[PDB]
């Protein structure tokens, strides 16, 4: 039904793509990038990370051809020259992380789109929805160039919610153990970062994150009382946040748990997740919730300090919320 | 001076031979493990995660010869038929990991050996020591079996005393973010614990550490307030510990890192170092500190809760406190 | 319908099982290993380089239960004492690897079982089949234990049996760049091959192969003319041959190709597959043909020597081809 | 003595710079990347692949300072600008990988330098060198543009020589299982290469390489005679050359051992050395030659078909060959 369009066809973007085709609600009539549409074609069907791609991918003339129905295939470097008014899209997906900023992704909107969903924190955005956490402050009147942070915030704000309401977070700090990007290097080369510069499959690399304190965003009881930090480390997807904090009430394990797995068959069904088996990494790869819980590591010392590990996989959870998102809005009135 | 005997000679039995080289006051004269000299010669020499030896390696009969010193080669796997009093080796290192229990250790002695040091966490040790924590309570004539606890707590315990003393640590928890060990799998397989039966090199691996508890072992004052866990990733060597802790003075990160700095600089020269450079895991390969700092990386919250990262070569800081440990045994009388 | 037991429940062993789950024919019933079930059963569930089994998979007793089946799960290192009789097992799947002399397997036949099929090369076998190539020697009469030759056979045999027949092989060299196995080491350690001593994850490491001559026992015709050697490299799974051949006929990579395109869509459809895609190893995972042409790679040197290069996923086209070869013994007669 | 610059300080350029500190009759006085002097001082002090430089290294304001010579770096992204002569560089070494092309490659020359070494195969250059070879056809008045050709060429070029002068080679084909570059991917990305577009770590990727034909411009001789491909893997640093080739001469591998041993002590000793340890790629991470016969792989089949294997590093010997041929140019007068 809804019409979307992506911008920039890369891990975030064929990944939205592959989401969507399972949903009915949305429909993905057209794709922007700067590579070709048979370069395009091949890296949707051929994935070294998800695998091939079931549906039939083609290329006719310059589009591609998914299971019978057409995709137009753009290459405008500038979003203003888009058009997505005379195809009739009318939510785009921002993945190409160069139009995180406001001035920039609003060219879209300029261009005939009626939403923007920026696959990334933004800046001058309208609002950051984290779905589970606050989408219903969305307002389809108001709210136009959307957030949907990033895929560690998707991943600490669900289960930092359930803990803020249980026993109250009065402070605490993060840290993401995560795969490697596509913004770090293969060999030691320049970046604006000096240790995403460094060989990404040979070190554990530090790295700051802003995720922490983006969860104000979209918990606001809870800013000032967050902070972390993030270590990339040599494994191509799924991550794994570790949050350490401070509770006003005295807790157990139990108890901790027993919350979590609450939120996770009732309200947070779908978007946190809850688990007891000792698995890995690689076993995530794929799950389409935005944070499980591994509850064999939840830890407490002095009844007021705790420890709650949980696992993302960062293309595919986040991908999926992308979605989700893009349904909510179109239900919400276009 | 003091002669010398490895049992096990593994990845921490071979890389304490290589520190021994650069220690004129131990002297290594016999090594026990299961392989034979031509394996052993061969391994010794040629390091995947070191490289190659600046030695003269070589076999003479089924005893190596480095450097033109003969070395016995054992292969007993019974520790009470060494026979250890008979070359004159006065102190053994134990680095096999399968006599961990004061009981087993002990067979060494009784082989004609003075001292055993276990190059890990052992069960019932006369007692653990964590060099430029607390070598100052080691006693002659009561310990005979001493444990070197695991290369987490050596780097953890240096840092952790300076923020106790400074400023008083109320609790804490920490995450080490550790290199594979040949304790893991390269593909799956039978382990006891299912976390580690799982491929090494292909995901992120939370496992548990009892190295945040043993801490109290060496600092009493901390028994009961810290604890952690660890988890393997897809690196061959060096980790790096991750402390969260709520202290007792409300401070700021530039007073944090003075302290830590000062010490690298003062009492703990040698053994805790200090870092403001944005280096990545392969840039401490070969660091034989116990500790360093990033410094970088230091953060507060709330003026009373703090983060502080640390590098450690597990197998390189490691196996030179295992030397300083027997050189310091040794200057107290054998 | 055919009853099976598998002996040694490792990588092969629990492949074998799950190709095992789409074949009517044959049936599990049960496993021989030196882990415990809850061990057993957590492996086949989850895998690092295949994914979670789609099939309920529990524990009962000492016993599995995948989807209502309950599979008998043994411990008994000595093959004497497995009972294989008392419980029906007609055929058994000889993969710990111990068992390679048939002295050694057939003491499975003193068990009960009527057939035994050794998952790779071995010694004294009553004949070695490689299923497309001469599996129509079975003879049920004759034969009892079997060989289904190693992965790299079952990959090179196939289309240097086409190669063959059409222009004839005077002679060739053949490398295959391999997946790392459970026989290799994750950190320098002992190995009776010094070259698989050395951190598997960390380099390229060149080792012997006697597939290429193995190939003999499958097509006498190529006895003394084929040769190679193998590359163990960085990755978990899939492996490739690369054949280098003198053809007494000249040829093109036209021909050359026609002819292999040919034959994977004639004789040996499901075993030979033909490629004009520029895939990569990780496209591969899960094919469980035998062997598939990359035609994109074929080249040709003076008309007279042809590069033919074949990937295969060393774990599952091998237990498809142990589950086929179990499947056509048994239609032959037990 | 001869002034040198480098334009594109990436693996290839922070190589030639480390080799070049290690020459007295060379002295690198300024660099051109895309990079800032911090961002080119961090990187050039620490190597992921190659550890610590062994120097002194500080910023002095826009310019390096290495062990008290100052360095000139400049941020030119078109050659025309750069003004070599100004600043008196001799001999540029092309290193960017964008101007491959005599037409780019010159604009160094009409900038003020005198000569321009191209390190990789390039189009319309005056002549191709691999040192060991054809250094001698260096014509100092007619050769002003020069390449030095393929890390890959320089590893086969020096024993394809030696077979060929020996035992004469009839035809080969070669095969080259390379170490990643900086022209893959990190994750599935765009690249005019769909194999190279496929994540670098992850994957056996299958590419193309013109190294083996490229031998031709070295031994003319062997034009039309060789072919070959490449086989990328998941290891940074390290290639090794697997050659299959149709010998005219009856052989035994002790007599094509022999010859090659021979040539590594004689005429190509520096260039070509021999190894009879079973070691793996990480052992020749570091080496200096360019090419290493690994003595146990030697291969023959009908003692006329031979299978030899070399090892190369191909970031360190490269980078040798590059400061070896300007050292020699500059010896013919510029
Ligand atoms: N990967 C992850 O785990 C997650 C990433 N994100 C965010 O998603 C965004 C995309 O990341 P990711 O998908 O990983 O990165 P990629 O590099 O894989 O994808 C970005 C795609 O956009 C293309 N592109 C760039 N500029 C343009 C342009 N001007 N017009 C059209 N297309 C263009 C890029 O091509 P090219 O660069 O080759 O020119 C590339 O194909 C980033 O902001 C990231 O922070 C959010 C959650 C998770
Ligand atoms: N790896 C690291 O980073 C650290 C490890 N340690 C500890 O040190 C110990 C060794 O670890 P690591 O070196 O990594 O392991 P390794 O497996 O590399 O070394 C252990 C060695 O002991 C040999 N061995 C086993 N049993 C005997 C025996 N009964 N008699 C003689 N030799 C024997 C083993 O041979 P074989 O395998 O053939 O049986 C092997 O060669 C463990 O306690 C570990 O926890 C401490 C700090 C760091
Ligand atoms: N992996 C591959 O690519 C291929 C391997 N093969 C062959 O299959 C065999 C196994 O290969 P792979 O699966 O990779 O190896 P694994 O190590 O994964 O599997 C071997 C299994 O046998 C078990 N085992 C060993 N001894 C006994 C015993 N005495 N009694 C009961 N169970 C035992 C092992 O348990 P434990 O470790 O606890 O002792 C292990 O779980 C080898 O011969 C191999 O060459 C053939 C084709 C392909
Ligand atoms: N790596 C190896 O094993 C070998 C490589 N070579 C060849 O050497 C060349 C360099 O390769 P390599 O060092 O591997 O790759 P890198 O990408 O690491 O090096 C290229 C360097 O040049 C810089 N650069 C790019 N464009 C310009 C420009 N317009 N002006 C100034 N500087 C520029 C790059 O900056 P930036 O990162 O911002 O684009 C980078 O620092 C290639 O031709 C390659 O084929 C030859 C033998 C071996």
């Amino acid at each position: 039904a809804v019409k979307v369009g992506i911008n920039g066809f890369g891990r975030i973007g064929r990944n939205v793509f592959r989401a969507a085709l399972k949903n009915p609600d949305i429909e993905v009539v057209a794709v922007n990038d700067t590579g070709g549409a048979n370069t395009l074609a091949h890296l949707l069907k051929y994935d070294s990370v998800h695998g091939r791609l079931d549906a039939e991918v083609s290329v006719n003339g310059n589009n591609l051809v998914v299971n019978g129905k057409e995709i137009i295939v753009k290459a405008e470097r500038d979003p203003e020259n888009l058009a997505w008014g005379e195809i009739g899209v009318d939510i785009v997906v921002e993945s190409t992380g160069r139009f995180t900023k406001r001035e920039d992704a609003a060219k879209h909107l300029e261009a005939g789109a009626k939403k923007v969903i920026i696959s990334a924190p933004a800046k001058n955005e309208d609002i950051t929805i984290v779905m589970g956490v606050n989408q219903d402050k969305y307002d389809p009147k108001a709210h136009h160039v959307i957030s949907n942070a990033s895929c560690t915030t998707n991943c600490l704000a669900p289960f930092a919610k359930v803990l803020h309401e249980q026993f109250g977070i009065v402070r605490g700090m993060m840290t993401t153990v995560h795969s490697y990007t596509n913004d770090q290097r293969i060999l030691d080369a320049s970046h604006k970062d000096l240790r995403r510069a460094r060989a990404a499959a040979e070190s554990i690399i530090p790295t700051t994150t802003g995720a922490a304190k983006a969860v104000a965003l979209v918990l606001p009881e809870l800013k000032g009382k967050l902070n972390g930090m993030a270590m990339r480390v040599p494994t191509p997807n799924v991550s794994v946040v570790d949050l350490v904090a401070e509770l006003e009430k005295e807790v157990t394990v139990e108890e901790v748990n027993a919350a979590l797995k609450a939120a996770a068959e009732g309200e947070l069904k779908g978007i946190l997740a809850y688990s007891e088996e000792p698995l890995v990494s690689r076993d995530y790869n794929g799950s389409t919730v935005s944070s499980t819980i591994d509850a064999l590591s939840t830890m407490v010392i002095d009844g007021k300090m705790v420890k709650v590990v949980s696992w993302y996989d960062n293309e595919t959870g986040y991908s999926h919320r992308v979605v989700d998102l893009a349904a909510y809005i179109a239900s919400k009135g276009l």
